[PDB]
């Protein structure tokens, strides 16, 4: 029908069949896997404790379902008659139920394939989004592209994103060249999200979002460069240096993401933002996908900092430090207070859900003297829309 399309032929020959298809088919691979995700999730890891897990069979031929759905979906938002929408909850239902632990120890190579050819598909069409919004403002399949992604890709790649890192499948599923394209997935988020573009300030949020949960589904620690030679997973421990030369990689852990910070860096550009308190239009950048890209990545990798793990410290990957995320979760609260009096909005209702992992982690002796200012500042308002809990 690609071909078919621009004919006179618009009325199609399974034009029955495509309209059973959409009315059909999309709302039952909704709602049987609404039904029984747990069950497809469940592989013996103690979920679904009645019995009965899904197969491993099973497991892999709903991975290499949810990875043609991703195939139909690519650029055909208008083509689907408005159904786009159905098929963007398709993906996010499937996205939840994959288990990509269990394909990956044990799955048949053509839905391997298959998988990463959708990671990569996502970054090359993540990638062009970029160039065309750089090179030119000017408004067409450039129009389609950026509108295909806005509206599937990056909320699909967000909610996939969000379930790798919440059942931990990273470390295993993103090993080799996957890891690559998700490098390059986050070099097109974080230069869109900087970007000063009027365009993407319109769907900025649905950015923050996607690049949160890809900080938090990100297995290696990007942010600190200095001692990933701890990282076993590392792409260049793993890969090598023949490998590495092969493939086009700037061979430098450093180089390899250039444009984005470090970590101690984006630290104190955070806290001086944090005296300046600058109204929200000034820099809407940093506060609000920064802001959540740092919570994520340190509520992601406490666990993995040396002070979690006393016994093998100084081994680790990245240091965490609850100095650090009390020094963080006090930029919030005080750039919080700062522009509670302006006009307030809704990005803080936003920043409260995304920095909920963190007030989580945080102590309660580091409750006290801490939230009751937060409360406090709730209460200058006579009437407060944005509740700050």
């Amino acid at each position: 029908f690609d071909g078919g399309s621009r004919g006179k032929g618009e009325h199609f020959p399974y034009e029955q069949e495509i309209k059973f298809f959409a009315k059909v088919v999309l709302p039952l691979i909704d709602q049987y896997f609404k039904n029984h995700r747990l069950y497809f999730l469940s592989a013996a890891s103690r979920p679904l404790c009645s019995g009965g897990h899904a197969s491993n069979k099973e497991k892999e031929m709903v991975t290499s379902l949810f990875c043609k759905l991703g195939v139909l979906v690519r650029h055909r938002i208008s083509l689907f008659g408005n159904d786009a929408t159905s098929i963007v909850n398709c993906l996010h239902i499937l996205g939840q139920t994959l288990d990509a632990r269990t394909v990956m120890k044990t799955g048949l190579e053509s839905v391997k394939s298959a998988l990463r050819a959708f990671l990569d598909n996502a970054a090359e069409d993540l990638e062009k989004t970029m160039e065309n919004l750089k090179q030119g403002q000017f408004t067409k399949g450039v129009t389609q592209i950026i509108n295909y992604t806005t509206v599937a890709l990056l909320p699909m790649l967000s909610s996939l994103f969000e379930h790798i890192g919440q059942h931990q499948f990273g470390e295993d599923l993103i090993l080799e060249d996957v890891q690559v394209s998700c490098y390059r997935i986050l070099t097109s988020l974080y230069a869109l999200g900087t970007s000063k573009s009027i365009y993407v300030e319109r769907q900025r949020s649905a950015l923050g979002e996607c690049l949160a949960a890809f900080a938090g589904a990100f297995p290696v620690a990007f942010l600190e460069t200095h001692l990933d030679k701890h990282n076993i997973y590392s792409i260049y421990n793993t890969k090598s240096s023949r490998e590495r030369a092969a493939l086009s990689l700037p061979t430098n852990v450093e180089d390899v993401c250039p444009n984005i910070p470090s970590l101690e860096k984006l630290m104190e550009e955070i806290v001086e933002l944090a005296e300046s308190g600058i109204r929200y239009t000034q820099m809407p950048h940093v506060m609000e996908v920064i802001l959540p890209m740092l919570c994520s990545y340190m509520s992601r990798w406490w666990e993995h900092g040396p002070e979690n793990n006393p016994e093998r410290a100084e081994m680790c990957c990245t240091a965490l430090n609850s100095e650090h995320m009390n020094t963080l979760l006090g930029n919030i609260l005080k750039i919080i207070y700062n522009n509670l009096g302006i006009d307030e909005g809704a990005w803080m209702k936003r920043l409260a859900v995304f920095s909920q992992p963190i007030i989580n982690k945080v102590k309660p002796q580091l409750l006290k003297t801490h939230f009751l200012p937060l409360m406090e500042k709730l209460k200058k308002k006579a009437a407060t829309v944005v509740s700050e809990e």
